[PDB]
């Protein structure tokens, strides 16, 4: 569609800035960006096809990385097509994850993880909207970055709330439901505070103690 | 057995964390390096689950790792550049384990063999990427190896077309280009810079790409 179009024509004009830049790292720099814009293209294909209230931010997503890819075609320094590429990239990823949510949470049945998804897209689609509403790259960066580990932070609340359902050992069954319960006031704590910086905070707490218990419930 | 890098990376994430409490957008800037360094963590569990010639350059790979994160503990913005060299090589070992399931499962001779070439290839970027002492010198290695697997999973799926392709125009299409993509890998070859390597690739699938975007 016009995507491949943008960024096939993005490309050799990359291309073509590092055949007559002759500089050591700025010539991989500049092909780093188109190998970049590649893999996004290959990403954007593949996220087209694959609860209609998910497909509504999946436009919001694909419009927004389209605004990027629009931008980039519209400016010259390759420092900004930088940055504009990898804000794109984390769209590419945060659309990924939010449809290894989608499949999560209709093959879920405890209602505490089906009332966490609600608060976690909740949060996601304010951020999501102050970043179409913002004009610095890294700004919507930021703020699609915190939305990226809340879906991941969501998809580990569902691993271990599977966890805790079939655990035998019961230490790990007492520290699992202890770890979630921590999660849920971190998400909670994440809704009550606007500050993006404080989100990430909450989230980078709530991992760390996930996966101390992911590493020490790991099959040797 | 191999998991002391999660108590390393725990001990800089937590490092990490108590910098930022105690710290505007410098607390995000900080912040992210922990996020990265857990995804890191992450992909060790990922690789904990899943032929020796794959679980000897699991070894380099991880030795490697480890050897970036014992610097990042030695070391005070750089950590930034050191984890996702860490995370370049991850993502490295994550596709050498998918390869090596789609080049088990093969039976063309002429996958084959440019597998065995662009392994070769990649095999002199891991050994340099070992021997090399600054860490962008390491990515720009791992990078052109990245990319170079990638190429060979296109390499992989574009023979699968061209075998199961019922469109005769379509199956004459797909042997061109990789016969094109052919002669591209022989250049790569031929070239020891990896920025030069690293053109011939993004020169490879941009006629990779065009086809498979046409083909519905």
């Amino acid at each position: 569609d016009e995507l491949w179009k943008r960024v096939k024509k993005l490309v050799t004009e990359l291309l073509e800035q590092a055949e007559r830049a002759g500089d050591p790292e700025e010539i991989f720099k500049l092909l780093e960006v188109a190998q970049q814009l590649l893999w996004l293209a290959e990403m954007f294909l593949r996220l087209a096809a694959i609860d209609p209230e998910i497909q509504e931010l999946a436009e919001r997503v694909l419009r927004l990385i389209k605004r990027l890819l629009e931008e980039a075609e519209r400016a010259g320094d390759p420092r900004r097509i930088k940055e504009l590429v990898e804000v794109a990239l984390a769209l590419a990823k945060l659309l990924e994850m939010f449809y290894r949510l989608k499949e999560i949470q209709e093959r879920a049945t405890d209602p505490e993880i089906q009332e966490l998804a609600e608060r976690v897209l909740r949060l996601i689609k304010k951020l999501l909207k102050a970043a179409e509403e913002a004009g610095d790259p890294r700004k919507i960066y930021k703020l699609v970055f915190v939305a990226l580990v809340l879906l991941h932070l969501l998809q580990t609340f569902y691993r271990l709330k599977e966890i805790q359902e079939k655990a035998t050992d019961p230490e790990i069954q007492r520290k699992a439901q202890e770890v979630l319960e921590k999660i849920k006031r971190l998400l909670e704590a994440a809704e009550r505070a606007g500050d993006p910086a404080k989100i990430l905070l909450y989230v980078i707490r709530a991992q760390l103690l996930a996966m101390e218990l992911k590493f020490a419930y790991r099959k040797r």
